[PDB]
């Protein structure tokens, strides 16, 4: 019933990635179907438009503990247990956070 080739054309890229998930998520465990949801949401990310590729957060997202912290520089923060005080000094290096 649909005609107009936008329409069609916007329908066929939803409809590729909810049916690629379910096709590949019924033959998965459990854990991994948000791991391959997130593989798809970011594939559509960079295929999206207007939005930017975010390359720098998710690189911290999934390499952030590969920031290094020097011995004694990480301080106390009130509230904040060690390891948060470490993930927020790693999380402070990006730009957006340096205020955190």
């Amino acid at each position: 019933g649909v005609t107009d080739h936008t329409q069609r054309l916007s329908i066929i890229t939803k409809d590729l990635f909810q049916v690629a998930f379910n096709r590949v998520a019924r033959g998965m465990l459990h854990q991994d179907h948000i791991t391959f949801a997130m593989l798809l949401a970011r594939i559509k990310l960079k295929g999206t438009v207007g939005e930017p590729t975010y390359d720098a957060e998710f690189q911290h997202f999934l390499r952030g503990n590969e920031i290094v912290l020097s011995a004694g520089s990480t301080p106390r923060i009130q509230g904040l247990t060690v390891e948060q005080a470490e993930a927020v000094v790693r999380l402070s290096c990006l730009p957006a956070f340096k205020d955190l």
